[PDB]
């Protein structure tokens, strides 16, 4: 069976979510369903990205980053793949899976995954990872325009696994509230976690007549994209996908056109590992506690149509979307693999600025907040051969991160920006430096003022 067809190379990229799901060209699409969630925290990966910087590598800094990130996260991910989980989105410090199965069965499920969470850390028992599990209603976005696609899920339960990867520890299974009501406790072992309602994982007891496999091989009756049969020992059924004009179509609209270029062959397959100096500018959009998933998703279509108009006026790229507590971010770039021009401080600047007045103005979006930081990130597709995404990662990736949380309702920058930029010093104001989560001396902190004081 040949396999390695474009549109197979495509969906390497992508999760069963999008691949097999039939929905509307109506931009934004939401559908709902239920489900169980994983969060992987993988930390140590922007840890370790600052030491492959150094001399000791020899100019292979990137690619032996690179090389031993992915063998450690194939391993989670083919963990994820053979116990059914669907891997939505690799974020550097992180990846996000989901078992979508109808309600009756999220009981069975989350024993499921469970297992997987605890054959996850087995693979590490100084690299450690830490596991956030959440069950309950999952709402489902898509956005974008006519060649561009976008995706994220919302809801509690994306709530719910964002706060239980918080309080975990290395090799800690943190359970969601409503993942431990909802889950088989005659089976899950608990322990309390200090005044928050989570539960910690201690051990799988099964009955005395359990058997696993059994068990699991029932639970995947209710997969509807398990491989079996003679494609039993395929890690993924979109292996098996066969050229189709018009679902490639569809599906490559959500792949950065440089990963098209290399699955086309018309770019060297090594070319996008490198450490390279990029400007982030992470933009934020905040929305009030009370908004529905049906109002959020036409502000963050409208944000986007604005946004990627913005970006391809100042040539950066969208590369991550991400969803938590009613903020929707944008990791955008300028300067990765074709779009390095001379003035990228001054351009990221102003389409920052530009991004912050249009989004501002769009209704449902409380506050938007965007953090500016330039220097040496890694870029490297990371993951499983048969599940993998183009990722960046570095400091400055988190710092942009934490800037536009820390300093809510403006746009930052930081002190490469500042001082790299063609423009004045009045455009700027410096800001009050705050301790921020996992982060060294920043050095100044700027607000981009702008070009008046009104
Ligand atoms: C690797 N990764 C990180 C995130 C952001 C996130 C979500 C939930 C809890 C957290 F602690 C962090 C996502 C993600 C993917 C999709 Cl499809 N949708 C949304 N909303 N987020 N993926």
């Amino acid at each position: 069976e040949f396999q390695d067809w474009p549109i197979v190379r495509i969906a390497a990229h992508l999760p069963d979510l999008i691949v097999y799901g039939h929905f509307s060209p109506e931009r934004p699409f939401m559908d709902y369903f239920d489900g169980v969630l994983m969060f992987v925290d993988i930390s140590g990966f922007t840890a370790m990205t600052e030491k492959f910087s150094s001399a000791m590598y020899m100019d292979r800094g990137a690619e032996q980053l690179v090389e031993i990130l992915n063998y450690h996260i194939s391993a989670i991910v083919e963990k994820v793949l053979i116990f059914g989980g669907d891997i939505l989105k690799f974020a550097g410090d992180a990846l996000l899976a989901l078992w979508r199965v109808e309600r009756k069965q999220l009981k069975n499920i989350i024993t499921v995954v469970i297992k997987c969470s605890l054959e996850i850390h087995g693979l590490f028992e100084d690299i450690r990872v830490k596991i956030g599990l959440a069950a309950g209603h999952i709402s489902m976005l898509v956005f974008g325009d006519e060649t561009h696609s976008h995706f994220l899920v919302i809801g509690q339960a994306v709530d719910d696994v964002r706060l239980a990867q918080n309080m975990a520890q290395m090799n800690d299974v943190i359970l969601s509230p409503n993942c431990w009501q909802l889950c088989d406790r005659s089976m899950i072992e608990i322990e309390s976690v200090p005044d928050q309602r989570a539960v910690k994982v201690n051990f799988l007891k099964p009955p005395p007549n359990f058997n696993f496999d059994e068990f699991f091989t029932k639970c995947t009756t209710f997969m509807h994209y398990y491989p079996s049969g003679e494609h039993k020992n395929l890690l993924r059924l979109a292996c098996t996908l066969k050229p189709d004009p018009e679902l490639e179509m569809s599906l490559q609209k959500y792949v950065m056109e440089s990963i098209l270029k290399q699955i086309d062959n018309k770019q060297l397959q090594g070319y996008l590992s490198e450490l390279r100096p990029v400007t982030i500018v992470f933009v934020n959009l905040m929305f009030e506690d009370q908004d529905k998933a049906e109002e959020i998703g036409p502000a963050i279509q409208d944000a986007y149509m604005h946004i990627t108009s913005v970006l391809k006026i100042f040539q950066g790229q969208i590369n991550k979307v991400f969803m938590f507590d009613k903020g929707c971010s944008f990791l955008c770039v300028f300067g990765f693999p074709g779009e390095k021009v001379p003035d990228e401080l001054t351009h990221a600047l102003e389409c920052a600025m530009d991004i912050f007045d249009f989004c501002s103005q769009v209704h449902k979006i409380q506050t938007v907040s965007i953090g500016v930081a330039s220097g040496i990130v890694f870029c490297g597709i990371v993951g499983h051969t048969v599940r993998h995404e183009y990722t960046v990662i570095g400091q400055k990736v988190n710092l942009a991160a934490r800037m536009m949380m820390y300093y809510p309702g403006i746009v930052t920058c930081d002190s490469v920006t500042y001082n790299g930029s063609n423009l004045p010093a009045y455009f700027f104001k410096e800001l009050p430096k705050k301790v921020m989560k996992g982060v060294a001396d920043s050095g100044p902190l700027y607000q981009y003022w702008g070009r008046t004081e009104k």
